[PDB]
């Protein structure tokens, strides 16, 4: 069993996203920039390591890669590989814009090709099942598009950013209804319950991407997106004891992405002087939660129960 | 069986909402203000009575309250208790702003807490069933958020109003697909058919809330919301003979809310000189329908077919 | 069995829509106007012929008309009759505005009445089944509303156009979730697979209607709509070998509508200097695909495989 679960790519993801959030506090709080760099740096480091390990998985464990790619539920986790890359590229845009652009384009093309080749195959049916409607399905169809849009906007391709952001947003709106209906009816097996954190991502990631493409302007759409994001955040906070029914696990990093985005957009909402108190609370809460996740990850690594 | 069905809270609700609509005609038609007050007054009175009776239900019929709260379908009707309260507070804002603000905040906190504790609990699964997808589910997740947004906007907290309005709008867009699919597939049981009126509420209530948050400015979003609201209104008018297949009943008050909002937004569309003829038609039709509902309720009360 | 399958109305539709697209290149490429006229003319002619045939079907094959109207899946194809009419009227607006207005109003009233009488009937349940969720359901509830909105905007009733466009857009985003879930779960029978082309229509048609109601202004909404439309175009391009698994057929004209709109909106995006390269690519691709469809139709007609 390849010691590298694909979902672990959420570790370099949530950190990387969080780094970007701190990057938006460069002017207001100088130390923030330093902090961001640290996150960025470590995130990049971790990402690179995972990529290497994943490369190994492809060379000597290709049967597992094929099995997960053809699976109707696990394939979505592969979408973490391009997403993180884009985010990592975004980080590297602060030092080497050329390498950042190359990574962003590679990740965008990769995620678009993956979604076209796999998310579109599900329409053929016969492999996807009503029990395969999971939050992780957001990653290829929703999260990847938002990440591509934000990364392209950071490069300056604002129109292409609008295109990718709209694709991701409408895909989110089109998938979430059936996902929530499935959760209400059948809910989710305990071992996938951690992935419920992904349900938090679309509402916030979206606005973050939006706030990255429209030059950080706070308008009605961003406020609406925060409305729904906070609704989902309260819903998941209520369910958190149920999510960890069998105890804490690395899968909780599924939350981090959304939480990270909740920080990112918060910075914008602080810059635009729109709900400054709520923005401060969201930023502090996201940082605290991601710090607790990092501490839990360090404890798991120390105890030796991090790799499967 | 406590003589007080929770759905009866739609009576003080539909009137109260309608009152607010008339309050928007104070400048254009002085007598309108007087009419609004009457509605407001009576609505408030009715609400208070029901609250008292509901308190009785809590003190001496707590088993029924627990049963309805734990039910996957009836719990939604409890959301009428905060909603109505908020609306009543809105009315009181024309006389005592402080009491109105206190009531609005109490109702907003109550509905948010109820949605967090219960609507998010359905994601645990095992109690919600495919046959429990009813229009009444709009009340906790959709109607409550729109009412809170409108009330907060009336108080002046416009940004928090956008947050709540967006939460409600996205929740509506996310729940309506599965609800309409269930209605198409499985025929709603006759005794629940009256609740089909709630399907009319989100399309109009939404825009009303929007028109209360953006200072009554008529833009593309409001026109789109009326587009879908009129589509649903025609759809339900076609189905009305089927909705009352087994005869008229107090449950038809489920329509009133939406109809009331149909009047409210209409006033704004009349002020903005956008579709003045359609605005007049919508206002007159909603007022006539609510008047017929009031006459039917009076007839039921006189005939002793109002209370269980 | 009547010789003109209702779905064949997509032939005069797809051409007609395409004609409108070319009509937007009158100022930039004079020959374009001529080309548009040609298409318009032929489209109109074809439409008229089909109308006559359908009249015949009503006079001497009313049993088949009743069967298709009462069917939960085939009824949607009847919605092509008003839609096409409206489009034909649009074409005639370049020569005789009065006849164009009469046709547009007749088509709008007809499609609205049809959707009210039938699409709202499905809510009763017992006739619509989970296996009856097909892309063709877009035609009465979504495509008709967008076509009516665009036609009314062309006449100058921009507010009524906004109403119809919003109705269509909200119906689209409320139906597509369950449709895509059904496609993922239960697939689609091969003889209906061609109708999956309709899945391409709403993302593009929508924006086209929008770009026809807002005077061709390119804003965030249109770019988002293209984002989703291009996502769907890629998804369907990937599936095209599977869509024609049993071979090419006239049903592929289901694509043309969407493709036609993809050209139409493209012209607007070219005028607004927004993604000019992508606009040119989309226009050329739509024209090439519709030309291939026309060639295939001519080949089928010559070989005698066109009429059933």
């Amino acid at each position: 069993p390849f010691p590298l679960p694909t979902g672990y790519f959420g570790i370099p993801l949530g950190l990387a996203a969080l780094s970007l959030a701190w990057f938006h506090l460069e002017n207001l709080f100088p130390a923030a920039r330093m902090v961001s760099d640290v996150l960025g740096i470590v995130a990049s480091a971790v990402w690179i390591l995972f990529i290497l390990m994943y490369a190994y998985k492809l060379r000597y464990y290709f049967e597992e890669v094929r099995a997960e790619y053809h699976s109707p539920v696990r394939f979505s986790f592969i979408a973490l590989i391009p997403i993180t890359t884009m985010l990592v590229g975004d980080i590297l845009y602060r030092w080497n814009p050329l390498i950042a652009e190359v990574l962003i384009w590679i990740g965008t093309i990769g995620q678009l090709l993956f979604s076209t080749l796999r998310v579109s195959e599900l329409w053929q049916g016969g492999v996807f099942e009503q029990k395969s409607t999971h939050p992780s399905f957001y990653l290829p169809a929703v999260a990847a598009n938002f990440t591509s849009a934000s990364s392209l906007a950071l490069l300056g391709y604002h129109d292409l950013g609008y295109l990718f952001f709209g694709a991701g947003m409408i895909a989110w709106i089109i998938f979430e209804p059936v996902l929530l209906q499935h959760l209400r009816i059948s809910s989710l097996e305990p071992q996938f319950r951690a992935t419920m954190g992904i349900v938090l991502a679309p509402a916030f990631v979206c606005v973050s991407a939006y706030l990255s493409i429209n030059h950080g302007e706070v308008d009605t759409l961003a406020k609406i997106l925060w409305g729904y994001g906070f609704l989902q955040l309260f819903f998941l906070l209520r369910l958190f004891p149920w999510i960890v029914e069998k105890g804490l696990n690395i899968g909780l990093w599924a939350f981090s992405f959304g939480l990270a985005s909740m920080a990112n957009s918060a910075t914008a909402f602080y810059h635009g002087n729109v709900l400054q108190g709520v923005s401060i609370f969201a930023f502090v809460f996201s940082n605290v939660m991601i710090g607790l996740l990092v501490l839990m990850t360090i404890y798991k690594l120390t105890k030796g129960q991090f790799f499967l």
